[PDB]
């Protein structure tokens, strides 16, 4: 077991850092500025069709919009590109982050989760203007999807098989179940992705032993520090969902 050194995924960008708000152009051109190889951000569909980047609440609300009272698949693009997060930064799509990568050089890896109302809907037309947008910004190698909810992912997988996916588990604090390493595989993920909280030095194990890589994820809840970071190693990740990327590359550094 040559020792892993795990590499950073940026939780909806710089993560819960100062230096801008989640889920921006501004976090995730600061990502690629300050070399950080992977990011994650939020899918969701907003009114008019296309793919938007947000969070937001545990049931899809915009707690800043009006009485905090909507979700995204009730605005148009134009509404949503007319609305404050940050001081200063907007509600970006999917397409203006590819934009974004396209001038850029720095080969940043994606993931994108789909969040998840009607990812698992039978077609909508989602996932093809997924995955068309994917191609039209030769981004196929450079993007893994994922999502708690695994037969989204399958409706993925059914247009382009190619498509790269991750399996989140521990979706409400549920234990990682018996066949989780069995489920990925059948799934055709080439990855699953666990909470910090229930994450075994067995589980990586299992996981490893059938060639898939994993992913430590830390809910927006939690503010990882060193401490943390000292067990990840331990364990043997091949990735880290962080709330701070830049606390964990200069940790890393030692």
């Amino acid at each position: 077991s040559k020792v892993i050194i795990p590499k950073i995924v940026g939780h909806r960008g710089v993560g819960k850092e100062g230096l801008a708000p989640e889920n921006t152009l501004r976090s995730f051109v600061l990502c690629m500025e300050r070399n950080i190889p992977y990011i994650e951000t939020d899918l969701r569909v907003c009114k008019t069709g296309e793919i938007v980047l947000f969070h937001g609440t545990p049931e899809g609300t915009i707690p800043f919009y009006k009485d905090g009272t909507s979700r995204i698949g009730d605005l148009s693009l134009e509404e949503l590109k007319r609305l404050d997060v940050g001081g200063g930064h907007t509600i970006p799509s999917l397409e203006e982050l590819f934009v974004a990568i396209e001038e850029q050089k720095f080969n940043l890896k994606l993931n994108l989760e789909l969040k998840g109302e009607e990812w698992k809907r039978k077609e909508s037309g989602d996932h093809q203007r997924l995955l068309l947008l994917v191609e039209k910004y030769h981004m196929q190698e450079r993007v893994d999807y994922c999502s708690f909810h695994h037969e989204a992912l399958a409706h993925l997988k059914a247009l382009c098989p190619d498509v790269k996916i991750t399996y989140l588990f521990n979706y409400m604090g549920q234990p990682t179940p018996l066949d989780f390493v069995e489920q990925a595989c059948y799934g055709d993920a080439n990855g699953v992705s666990m909470l910090f909280h229930y994450l075994t030095k067995e589980q990586v194990c299992t996981a490893h032993e059938k060639g898939l890589s994993v992913t430590v994820w830390m809910p927006w809840i939690f503010d990882d520090s060193e401490e943390d970071w000292k067990k990840c190693l331990e364990l043997q990740v091949d990735l880290i969902c962080s709330n701070y990327p830049f606390g964990l590359m200069n940790f890393l550094s030692n």
